[PDB]
């Protein structure tokens, strides 16, 4: 598609956009403001870099990003350019998890994209350096870069370090699990409170291979971050050094005029996907990479993810699936060492251009390989799973697609009577009151999609409640929303069409025999197509849960999960 969104420049000029306001006499107003903010006449000749951080104080993932932003600005000035900082909003999935505040999470990606697009366009900045630090922030910044197509680099804020106390390790997942362990009797209240005080020891994104590190790693593999960006910890002095170098790299991108639509291509999108499959990355990457692909006028379907999943084995022994965390990847050569191995295996396209001004292959020629003896990244001949974790399922109940994380440890089939709930809350009340009624069932939590939720909330409490009741492998879990963790069993999200839109998931009744088949890739119902059609004629959409504000705008704008929940088409 031909993307028309933002202003064109008015060709070896480095100030292609800012010249619109710095050069003409008829933009004297603009120049007056710029003198006011501290620019000399000589400064007006230089390129202007929009430096977009997602700093805020109330989240560990984001509290350090103002300091990083200052270091990016200093490096832009050291590279002979003007650096102009601005800052957008973000939200904390870790804070808002288990609450209605989670309805505002996914849409913050799209709000972030709109924010950066807005400032870059209005202020006529020539290039962008973005400093996201948390889940949704990362793709939001890349989407903005794709829309604008101005030279850009994403500096990942970096991963949090695991907490340590009295020779035990903790992360955010320890803190989530602590409640269930207390209720079951596995730990005391004092041990519970100890976990909370030592789970998050400083700044940076959640530590394992959840969405932040998945997306950071993916975006490095896509060529839109500098080498090591995804693997250097937040509090590591090298992160600050990377910040101070971004300016030098971006200067070179302006000389080359190497733009996001030159770097983000079908092949580099594939490279990103390869990294998700190899590292055991989150199912959320499906939504985010589709959104990134659309931002540059390219197509990316659920089927494309299945093909890359089938082609690429799961190799990384990393949480949540495995043992180690993102800090351990840093110790054995970082993300470049991982990607170097995948390139040597023939799994990636080396000729894709990157933000270094060189190709992926060129970047990876000159990096140390995975440390001899390391046990984190398995060899090709002994993978953790022969294909990727990410599985696309269709069938009667998800005719437009759905996404699941499949380890290989759960078997190929599950069949059981449907147990249907109209939101998360009613599911949690039922399993609390009568846990044994869930045994052998296919649990359906519906009305939690993009429009129905609203906001397509991510839900953790259902899987942990199932685990806490001892029913992990003894029931399946289906939703039009999203789930956070694995149940050691069949857990499917992103079911399309969502129940709010009258998809078959909205027509399921209690007792319907639902059969999940992984080999066939189908979520089927024993109810006849005719009886499902009769139910469809009786069905009417429930009223929207909001009538005003940002979530009502989301309801009006958002596309399906199968289309990456894009809001601007
Ligand atoms: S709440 Fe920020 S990456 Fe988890
Ligand atoms: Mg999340």
């Amino acid at each position: 598609q031909s993307v028309t969104a933002d202003p064109s420049p008015p060709t070896n000029k480095l100030n292609k956009y800012s010249s619109r306001i710095t050069e003409p006499k008829s933009q004297g107003g603009s120049q007056a403001i710029l003198h006011g903010v501290g620019l000399s006449d000589d400064d007006l000749l230089k390129p202007q870099i929009g430096i977009s951080s997602v700093w805020y104080e109330g989240n560990t993932c984001n509290m350090h990003l103002l300091k990083l932003s200052e270091a990016v600005k200093e490096g832009v000035e050291n590279a002979g350019m003007v650096g102009f900082r601005f800052n957008t909003i973000g939200v904390s999935d870790a804070i808002s998890m288990g609450t209605r505040g989670m309805c505002f999470s996914l849409q913050s990606r799209d709000l972030i994209a709109d924010s950066i697009e807005t400032v870059m366009s209005a202020q006529w900045y020539d290039g962008n350096i973005s400093i996201p630090g948390c889940d949704k922030n990362m793709p939001g910044t890349i989407m903005a870069m794709g829309r604008l197509n101005r030279p850009g680099i994403m500096v990942y804020g970096g991963t949090i370090k695991p907490g340590h106390f009295q020779d035990k390790t903790y992360d955010i997942v320890s803190a989530f699990q602590s409640y269930g362990e207390f209720v079951s009797g596995s730990i005391s209240d004092e041990q519970r409170k100890t976990v909370l005080h030592h789970s998050c020891p400083g700044a940076g994104a959640c530590g394992g291979m959840y969405t932040a590190n998945t997306m950071a790693s993916a975006i490095e593999a896509m060529g839109m971050s500098l080498p090591y960006s995804s693997s250097i910890p937040a509090e590591d002095p090298l992160k600050l050094d990377e910040c101070r170098l971004a300016g030098k790299y971006l200067l070179e991108l302006l000389k080359m005029d190497l733009k996001p639509r030159d770097i983000i291509t079908p092949k580099s999108l594939r490279n990103a996907m390869v990294s998700v499959m190899a590292l055991g990355g989150s199912t959320n990457a499906v939504l985010h990479l589709i959104a990134i692909a659309r931002s540059v006028g390219l197509e990316l379907t659920l089927d494309d993810f299945q093909k890359v999943s089938d082609a690429v084995p799961f190799l990384a022994d990393l949480k949540p699936s495995g043992k180690y965390v993102m800090e351990d990847i840093h110790k054995i050569g970082g993300t470049p060492a991982v990607l170097r191995y995948l390139l040597e295996l023939g799994l990636m396209d080396g000729d894709c251009m990157t933000v270094t001004g060189q190709t992926l292959a060129q970047n990876l020629e000159n990096v140390p390989s995975l440390t001899e003896g390391q046990e984190i990244i398995r060899p090709l001949s002994n993978p953790i799973k022969e294909t990727g974790h990410i599985q696309i399922l269709r069938g009667d109940l998800a005719p437009d697609g759905s996404v699941a994380k499949i380890t290989g440890k759960e078997g190929l089939y599950f069949s059981g009577p449907a147990l249907v709930f109209e939101g998360e809350e009613s599911m949690l009340a039922a399993i609390s009151a009568d846990p044994m009624s869930f045994k052998g069932t296919v649990v359906v939590i519906r009305g939690e999609g993009p429009k129905g939720g609203p906001g397509m909330p991510e839900m953790l409490t259902p899987t942990s409640a199932i685990m806490g009741a001892g029913l992990g492998k003894e029931c399946a879990l289906l939703t039009d929303g999203r789930f956070s963790g694995g149940s050691h069993g069949f857990v499917v999200g992103h079911i399309c069409p969502e129940a709010q839109e009258g998809g078959p998931i909205g027509l399921i009744k209690n007792g319907d025999i639902i059969t999940i088949d992984i080999g066939a890739a189908r979520i089927d119902t024993q109810v006849s197509p005719e009886e499902m059609n009769d139910r469809r004629k009786k069905w009417t959409a429930p009223a929207y849960k909001v009538n005003r504000g940002v979530l009502y705008k989301y309801i009006k704008n958002v596309q399906s999960a199968s289309d990456g929940c894009v809001t601007d088409e």
